[PDB]
């Protein structure tokens, strides 16, 4: 029954209602407006994708809140202007969804800008900010900072009356000021030991248009300012943010205090840090720009739209963050640890067909054109409610190519050789070798076998009929296999830079391969979702036309699903992943 929602980190928490205030009577109306109920928020800036570390940020919000029957905003943090951006709104939305969560209320940080300027007002009347017009050396210079640790001081806009203060945030307001030329400051103590109590910019004049106010505001306020009082107008029970911003709690209740607001809870949690890939806006970036990857969608990467498309399941994910837990300390995943989650997953979850990503045809000799066993394929082993299927076991079929080999002194081989019969999966009996065919270049292109129908054979292969009776085989256009995008598990650290710790082969694609003809069913009938997970508290709820929720294990080859960019006419696959664990190979 234990999850991360009752134990560790959340487990600790305040019940609503029960957090500090400095003023007693704000408690009543956040009772009134919360009815009791937790309110957390998602509060990301709409200024690029997300990554997969942003998972850990959407279950805690939204997963706290549902857990204990209460509401989660998604709030696009949009205090900066910005040039517009819809794609980056729209996708954020769609990974919330995606990891099967619902916003009570969609909200932007700039829906608050005139009571967060009111609010400034307040601040200066109340004596606790100032209208300053020091460089940002000047600034620097007088938090004893190019090295720290110097003396610190007060300028001399630091004792500016109240209706000096007033009439200069005023005239910043309306205009009478370059950008830079005029902040208003938080008054707080210059003798702290804390950065964030050396008088923090609240204000800026930055005479940019925002795309949600048009070109009203001449000044915006400071993440410093605007963050702790949103969450009181809409009267957060819990705000949790990342242990990285722990030292601004001290200045994040500081300034609700100053200006007598509700003063909500900041607790800090450990982000999830994900090593041996590049999250970067910059560095990914690079690797679109100059065609490394696709896209900002590329399986290969690590962006969430990405981790989607690649096929690995959103469930999958849920999971993984609550098996690692929550607590204040960090968690330090390794790409290759995240991946082998992915794995186990998928080899709980889904169902198991025959595939051949490199085909080579075979020709059964000794049978007739109207033999046809029928081999009945239960879709996943201790899986009843999966069901099962049959495939045609007739005088032609495929195998991969890897499956056969001439060397028949290779003791590591245990498939197909002229001195090694194999067996087929569900087949009766084994096929041995009789004879082979090569093209001018030494490929094979068709091998003759007897079927042994009158010592047990080592392995048993996948195969796929050639049946037009069952629409045998369906053919597969393009299917992607993909490896890690770079050779390393630091690639940052490259001498050459990141860009040359790039793994050539992150991406093979192979052409014309051959599936069984039930793939449609599993189409059709996707996702396909066990009994343990239906009944787990990390069931998500995907979307039944959704390419990527089409996933299987392609038996001895490794786990697929569909690509965004696949059709009934062109079926593209992805793998997700390898079957295994890396070996020595
Ligand atoms: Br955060
Ligand atoms: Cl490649
Ligand atoms: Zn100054």
């Amino acid at each position: 029954k234990r999850t991360m929602f009752n134990e560790g980190f959340l487990g600790d928490l305040h019940k609503v209602g029960e957090n500090p205030q400095a003023y007693p009577e704000l408690m009543k109306e956040h009772l009134e407006v919360t009815g009791g109920k937790v309110r957390t928020r998602f509060p990301p800036e709409p200024n690029g994708y997300l990554h997969i570390g942003h998972s850990k940020a959407i279950m805690v919000n939204f997963g706290y809140a549902k857990y204990h029957n209460g509401t989660c905003y998604l709030r696009f943090d949009d205090t900066n202007p910005e040039k517009e951006a819809p794609e980056y709104f729209e996708s954020i939305k769609r990974m919330v969804s995606w990891l099967g969560f619902k916003p009570w209320k969609i909200t932007y940080s700039s829906d608050y800008f005139d009571e967060l300027y009111r609010l400034a007002e307040v601040l200066i009347k109340n004596g606790k900010a100032y209208v300053c017009h020091c460089t940002a050396e000047e600034i620097k210079r007088g938090r004893g900072i190019g090295t720290p640790g110097g003396e610190r001081y007060a300028c001399k806009h630091r004792d500016q009356s109240i209706e000096q203060n007033l009439q200069e945030f005023r005239d910043m307001r309306d205009g009478k000021y370059k950008p830079g030329e005029a902040i208003l400051r938080m008054k707080q103590d210059l003798n702290s030991p804390s950065p964030q109590m050396w008088d923090l910019i609240a204000y800026r004049v930055l005479n940019a248009p925002h795309p949600r106010t048009g070109t009203k505001w001449r000044i915006y306020p400071t993440y410093d300012f605007t963050h702790c009082l949103v969450d009181s107008m809409e009267n957060i029970t819990h705000s949790l943010c990342t242990t990285e911003f722990y030292l601004s709690r001290e200045s994040y209740e500081w300034l609700c205090d100053q200006v007598h607001v509700f003063r909500p809870a900041q607790r800090e949690y450990g982000r999830l840090n994900i090593t041996g890939t590049v999250l970067s806006k910059r560095k990914i970036a690079q690797l679109v720009d100059e065609k490394f990857v696709r896209g900002w969608d590329d399986p290969r990467l690590f962006t969430l739209e990405a981790i989607r498309r690649r096929g690995v399941p959103p469930g999958a994910i849920l999971s993984f963050i609550n098996t690692l837990g929550v607590t204040t300390s960090t968690t330090n995943i390794q790409v290759v640890r995240f991946e082998s989650a992915v794995r186990k997953y998928l080899e709980d979850t889904t169902p198991r067909l025959m595939f051949v990503l490199d085909p080579v045809e075979v020709v059964v000799d000794n049978l007739s054109d109207d033999y046809e066993e029928l081999a009945t394929i239960p879709y996943r082993p201790g899986t009843p409610e999966f069901g099962e299927r049959t495939v045609p076991f007739t005088n032609k079929f495929y195998i991969e190519r890897s499956d056969f080999s001439e060397n028949v002194d290779d003791k590591e081989f245990f498939r197909l050789t002229p001195n090694q019969p194999v067996g087929l999966i569900k087949v009766s009996h084994t096929v041995s070798f009789k004879s082979l065919e090569k093209d001018e270049a030494g490929k094979i292109i068709r091998i003759h076998v007897n079927y042994d129908n009158k010592k047990k054979p080592k392995t048993y292969i996948q195969w796929v009929p050639i049946s037009s009776k069952y629409n045998s085989p369906l053919r597969v256009t393009e299917t992607r296999v993909y490896n890690q995008l770079f050779k390393s598990e630091n690639p940052s650290s490259h001498p050459e830079g990141f860009l040359k710790d790039i793994n050539p082969e992150s991406e093979v694609v192979y052409k014309e391969s051959v599936m069984e003809h039930n793939f449609g069913d599993v189409v059709k009938n996707s996702p396909w979702v066990v009994d343990s997970v239906k009944n787990s508290e990390f069931y998500v709820e995907e979307d039944k036309d959704s390419k990527e929720v089409c996933r299987f294990q392609a038996m001895r080859v490794g786990y697929f699903t569909l690509d965004k960019e696949s059709t009934t006419s062109k079926v593209i696959l992805n793998r997700i992943v390898s079957l295994k664990d890396a070996t020595s190979k």
